[PDB]
């Protein structure tokens, strides 16, 4: 078979890389998702075409990341019980007569390549973040830039033609840019890279036309190829797609809240399924979301809400809807939809680029700070939160951004970018497409 090993942790996602198994599968090959012992546990199989699988991280019966919130020890601990069940894995795999062809892997868990090159099944390593950060981490892993990075250095990658933008202060992966308040973080960054020229073959989730100058030397650099936007074939248009009203409709009590409102009108809010936000911070967000007098669809998860007062959840029921998780690609495609005010995590900025929504971009780490400055600057589908001298930011400006975005002078050049992109997204997926081809070409090595 094909095996698929997201990053092995509950806060991992798995849909982009099943969105690529799934898509090896209508060209024949058979995928197994495997995931630890406690995500399998407490969340639904993906269904036919998939089998599924399992590694342990530690902690089969509760949360690894709770149990060991210190994230060196948490790491250090997964590639400790997950290189051991994954040798366990392809053993059993290969006594069950189902050797496998390949193991499709988040290089985020380098250990896996180790493991399943020394069980001699091939390796694919599957770039889940953006090739302009991919791009970063890949110079020091390789000792061409020195840590920390500066915007000297990216300035250099600019002016050489590998970046398409010039990235400050606040634009450069903090991970890397400022290591010392991450430690094991900034390594988790780095050596993903460390010895990926071994691997068979390497892809990334993006599309050429979005990133072309990062894309072109992430290519030349390290093999890697462009296999997205790794989303559902529905929202890509692909009907391996003719009046847009979306065909596969739940029944979530959002998305009825979302029917009720007018098109174009509604802000929806997410800092996404990770980031922790303080009760100060919540308090400038939400009342930033009342103080626009835009409905809006406010995503505060079940281990956030503690946090939310009262009076705040009252005001917010004026206009307002917060629930604990929205299906956010149906919320995205749905017409009422108007913006998206996003932490700019990988995924959420793929998906609102699929569905041409404009984004008011508020960044924590990782990528986001990155990605944020890109869509401000070179796609031009949205703005940025600027955070005051002390780096909060403000009611006030939460609610300038909502409106500049909705309502100001450039409104139409916001929506203009994110329409533009969405086709190109569209049809990288497509057949003939640039990511559809490097799909193809995968699917037929591993055949
Ligand atoms: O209410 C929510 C919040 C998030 N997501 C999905 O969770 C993923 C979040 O990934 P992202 O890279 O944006 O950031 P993270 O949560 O890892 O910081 C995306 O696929 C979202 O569509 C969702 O479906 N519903």
């Amino acid at each position: 078979q094909v095996l698929l090993l997201p990053f092995p942790a509950a806060q991992g996602h798995t849909n982009p890389m099943l969105q690529f198994g799934r898509r090896l599968a209508y060209h024949g090959l058979r995928p197994t998702l495997v995931t630890t012992r406690y995500v399998l546990s407490t969340t639904p199989p993906p269904g036919d075409p998939f089998r599924v699988a399992a590694i342990s991280d530690g902690f089969d019966d509760a949360s690894g990341m709770a149990a060991l919130p210190d994230p060196g020890e948490y790491l250090r601990t997964l590639e400790a019980h997950g290189a051991r069940t994954l040798a366990e894995l392809l053993l059993s795999e290969a006594r069950a007569g189902r050797p496998a062809r390949v193991l499709v892997y988040d290089p985020a868990a380098p250990w896996a390549r180790r493991v399943a090159r020394a069980a001699g099944v091939a390796t694919a390593a599957f770039l889940s973040q953006p090739c302009a950060v991919d791009l970063i981490y890949g110079e020091v892993c390789a000792r061409r830039l020195a840590l920390p990075v500066t915007p000297t250095d990216a300035r250099g990658l600019y002016a050489r033609g590998v970046l398409g933008v010039e990235l400050g202060p606040d634009d450069v992966p903090p991970f890397v840019a400022a290591p010392e308040l991450t430690p094991a973080f900034c390594e988790q960054s780095i050596e993903q890279f460390a010895g990926l020229e071994d691997d068979d073959d390497v892809l990334v989730n993006s599309f050429s036309d979005l990133e072309p100058k990062e894309a072109a030397y992430m290519e030349s650099t390290w093999r890697a190829k462009t296999i997205g936007p790794s989303l559902p074939s529905f929202y890509l248009d692909d009907g391996r797609t003719a009046y847009g009203f979306n065909l596969f409709r739940s029944t979530v009590p959002c998305m009825e809240w979302l029917d009720k409102q007018p098109p174009r009108s509604v802000v929806l809010v997410s800092y996404g399924t990770v980031s922790t936000f303080d009760v100060a911070k919540l308090e400038e967000l939400g009342n930033g979301l009342c103080n626009s007098g835009k409905p809006f669809l406010w995503v505060v998860r079940s281990n956030e809400e503690h946090k939310l007062s009262v009076q705040l959840r009252k005001k917010c029921e004026k206009r307002g809807l917060i629930v604990p998780f929205c299906p956010q690609l149906e919320v995205l495609a749905h017409k009422a939809t108007g913006c998206f005010l996003s932490h700019c995590g990988w995924n959420s900025t793929l998906e609102a680029i699929v569905n041409g929504v404009p984004l008011v971009a508020m960044p924590h780490w990782a990528d986001q700070p990155t990605i944020s400055k890109y869509v401000e600057s070179l796609w031009g589908m949205g703005v940025r939160v600027q955070l005051d001298k002390s780096g909060i930011l403000q009611r006030e400006e939460v609610e300038r951004c909502i409106r500049e975005v909705m309502d100001g002078d450039r409104k139409e050049d916001y929506r203009r970018n994110a329409t533009r992109l969405m086709k190109k997204a569209k049809e990288s997926m497509q057949e003939g497409g640039s990511s559809d081809k490097n799909i193809a070409e995968f699917a037929a090595k591993y055949s």
